[PDB]
């Protein structure tokens, strides 16, 4: 009926978090990602080549919406292992090699080539998705995007990204009053953009007149 | 159910210009308000849920407000001072209506879809960045055609938008491109 | 005229492109004895209407003030362990002294008969402006640091029209503020319209 | 020495003492009319050549600052039309384009300006934007320009102990502030349904 693409994300980042870290999702979404593929009759070791395994198609989706789940544990799975990475080096990069963000980059920009791949499936081929959920699925797959340009340090392009989403986000938000999108803008999008858009030094100019109004608003 | 913001306006302007002008459509726009005014026997989010009415009101109004800038722009392409005021004052007007008409179907229960709240507020932006290329105030400008030039081309690709690309090509992109350049 | 700020700038760019705060304090260590004998040695207006060395006498505290705070905080930054709470308290302890030096130097050069030029004055405040500033941002006020900081950044800006200030403006205050703003999230309001072009055009 | 808000803060002292702001937009042609004849035979340098070019751009300014304050004190008897609200805005925005433009060409192009004309050339174009954001009832944009002024002329206060400045701020710039942040406060009319 409806995918819900980004509430099923929050909710199982929610699920592992509970008891749980970045390490125990990971665990969580192998074991979904298995039982997912059996469901689907697809192979869990890759040995009948008959295809290339993994390329989403309309007409997939809207036979089988099992097919968009297995798209979401597969990118799910990807951010899990980048954020649990990033979570043991919590402690300032000079703990963390060049080459760890270069691995944990390449987990995100995997999970954001999943997740796009995803939006695009369900956005033109008549895949029977609502426009509610291309445009969900879109959000989703800037929000993955800007996560990875936001760790390869890539501010300006990483701010093209949450910039989509959070348009989108804030319109579906405000639609459902979002108590999940705006969780989801609150602790996510705003506080990424904001660090991205001072590394950037974006705005150029310095907004002095809101400060001069907002600092001694104080007192 | 979709409130179709744009279509309606992109629609309302192809066919007033077809054999007539901005003069001519602001006419015709005024017309169209007062049989509008009837129907509601003569705004919040309740009264939008209530009947759709109220939102095409506020259109007509929004693009009555646009018309006209449009029409004294062209009346006077050689222009004094005063007259740019009024043209931009009218402009004004018109994104004053419609960015009022986005956060009423945006926050409240009005029942708007998530795409008819983000079609209001591109069309609001349309509005207020072509009151300020009127002002001239380049930089200003650029930061609203960016927002609608985002959400147009998102609405594209998941609403089956081959209407917007028109908005694109003869208004959003010449604007950005000549506002940036002036801005250096 | 008084060159408060030209005179302190001066001081700075020179001592740490060929040294530290530690030198910094050191070296003026040196100029503040030298100051004091030909002052025999609470700031007056009288007092600076007679000497113009009673007004360098207070630069030269103020800022040995400031290089105190600066040289603990360079020491103890490269201990690998986060300073002591105490430590950081001295830290803010030294910079509000270096402050108030400044504040009651600008409030001597304002009331009273201290024939001070008009853009003496400003100079002044703009100076007392900026090591509150510090102050409160190493005390991590950040709403407070930026009151003050967007006073000298006004008054400092129309002195550089007028390469140093704008040297001054560039390098300490802009950063500054951009910084102190992130933490305190002003604006509130995230400005998406600005960031979403801004980003486009930069790509 | 341009003396720029004390020049403005006096002319209006003085054509509203027993006149209004009609006989000011008057007598205000009045004195554009000498000061046009004075230099027929804007920029830094023709502010470094002739101190009257900051002069005609000053009488302009505040030329239509009162030519918006005639249209409003005419309807000062009553909701007014939205349609005349614009026109007085225009005029106000009009006089802030003039006083902001004389302030950027104070600054930079060595007009040979002090410090303390550039500061009161930024204040008063920014109380004039400040003015035609109030009458647009935008109020947050109107408090960041009030705010600028409120820093600049505190200030200047310092610079002189209270000439006009104090009196500036307390009888304009704070009032207007305070109106404008209640008009931006946004409650709920009391009720008894469940909430």
């Amino acid at each position: 009926h409806h995918h819900d693409i980004t509430k099923f994300v929050v909710t199982s980042r929610e699920k592992a978090l509970l008891y749980g870290d970045y390490a125990t999702y990971r665990t969580q979404l192998s074991g979904k990602l298995l039982n997912c593929r059996k469901k689907l009759n697809i192979a869990t070791k890759n040995r009948g080549k008959f295809h290339p395994k993994t390329a989403i198609t309309p007409e997939q989706i809207a036979e089988n919406t099992e097919y968009v789940r297995l798209q979401l544990l597969t990118a799910e799975r990807a951010w899990a292992h980048a954020m649990a990475m990033k979570a043991a080096h919590s402690a300032n990069t000079k703990g963390m090699t060049g080459r760890t963000r270069s691995h944990i980059v390449s987990r995100l920009e995997k999970g954001a080539r999943i997740a796009e791949k995803l939006a695009q499936a369900l956005s033109d081929g008549a895949s029977g998705a609502s426009p509610t959920d291309i445009l969900d699925a879109r959000a989703y797959a800037a929000l993955l995007r800007g996560a990875a340009l936001f760790e390869k340090q890539n501010w300006g392009a990483c701010l093209k990204s949450y910039a989509i989403c959070r348009i989108i986000y804030t319109a579906l938000a405000t639609s459902s009053k979002g108590d999940i999108f705006k969780e989801l803008l609150s602790d996510t999008i705003d506080p990424s953009m904001r660090f991205a858009a001072y590394q950037a030094k974006i705005p150029r100019t310095l907004p002095i007149a809101t400060i001069a109004h907002r600092a001694f608003e104080q007192s």
